[PDB]
């Protein structure tokens, strides 16, 4: 009964009634995401029930589902810093890295421990078709100082290594302060170069707020991948934007990553070309076709197209730069058998 009103209200195209049509859209599009209790319960159920005795032959598949489902669980996965079991660290890190590094071809993952608070996991993968064998790993910490306290210990596993660091600071988003704190460590301590060689160091702040620092050639900062894990730098073709200066726009259901790009111009002629880019990631398990994938393609096409248009509508009306050639890119992870 409210859906009819909201969908009628969003059709008021005259600019006098924009505020109401905008807000209604925000409601209608926002009322598809579970309200965080369902995600907490499902995710913690899987991650905590596998723990008692791993290998019940259904827990494995449930972890796989968490890796290869549509719903984003990156708002829950960083909560398994330890939680209480200390074994769930292992599982959560596995799912996190495997879901984030969907595009990288992983082959060898392993869980390592220390006799304190340091669940480490090492990963060995390769790059299928992008600058073509790197290695990596991930570890969590507490507050900030626990990172530096044993920073030299956790590294005792060409700069091919990648390290991910997740730090429990569940209070008060302060991006400037966070960035300053991380810059101090990366500018003073050069273990990333002298120990074995780490290409990039990524900090996850706990929804998630990513900060990436490369202590190799450029200044230890990255304005492009702020609030985005750069493991998705191949899933979404961001290298095709050298000619533009980009600003990311936050939105609900942040599988639809929106950027506003302004053409690079000289110091003479001003900027007249502004364009939105929707870059989406569609996660789902592979399909076996028995002439049964048509509904999947049709439904996902329609659903994703409508969501793209809705998010773009909101962000299009929130600014005034008069864009011309907006673009939508949908990258589907699963393979489908179809002509």
């Amino acid at each position: 009964e409210l859906l009819n009103i909201l969908t009628e209200l969003t059709q008021l195209s005259k600019t006098t009634n924009a505020k109401v049509a905008l807000r209604a859209r925000q409601v209608l599009i926002a009322s598809h995401l579970p309200s965080y209790e369902l995600r907490h319960n499902q995710v913690e159920s899987i991650f905590l029930s596998a723990i008692d005795m791993y290998g019940h032959q259904f827990c494995i598949e449930n972890l796989q589902k968490l890796i290869l489902s549509e719903t984003s669980i990156f708002d829950v996965l960083p909560n398994f810093f330890y939680h209480s079991n200390q074994v769930v660290r292992m599982a959560a890190l596995e799912v996190y890295v495997r879901r984030a590094y969907i595009a990288y071809e992983l082959n060898s993952v392993q869980h390592r421990q220390l006799k304190d608070n340091t669940c480490v996991v090492e990963f060995q993968f390769m790059l299928p078709t992008s600058h073509p064998q790197r290695m990596g790993g991930m570890v969590s910490f507490r507050t900030f100082e626990d990172f530096v306290r044993i920073f030299d210990e956790v590294m005792g596993c060409e700069p091919i290594h990648i390290l991910n660091v997740a730090i429990k600071t569940d209070c008060d988003i302060e991006d400037d302060r966070l960035a300053a704190m991380f810059r101090e460590f990366t500018q003073q301590n050069k273990a990333t170069l002298v120990d074995h060689g780490i290409r990039r160091l990524t900090f996850l702040v706990a929804f998630p707020k990513f900060f990436t620092f490369r202590a190799r050639d450029k200044f230890e900062e990255d304005r492009i991948y702020r609030h985005l894990e750069p493991a998705l730098a191949f899933q979404l073709e961001l290298n095709r934007m050298r000619n533009f200066d980009l600003t990311a726009i936050p939105c609900a259901n942040h599988k639809m990553h929106l950027y506003l790009g302004a053409a690079k111009v000289e110091v003479g002629t001003e900027v007249t070309d502004y364009r939105f880019f929707v870059r989406a990631i569609i996660r789902h398990s592979d399909l076996v076709t028995k002439e049964a994938s048509f509904e999947y393609l049709q439904n996902e096409g329609e659903r994703l197209l409508l969501e793209a248009m809705d998010e773009l509508e909101v962000a299009f009306n929130n600014t005034n730069v008069r864009t011309d050639c907006n673009h939508i890119f949908l990258n589907f992870v699963p393979t489908v058998i179809m002509d």
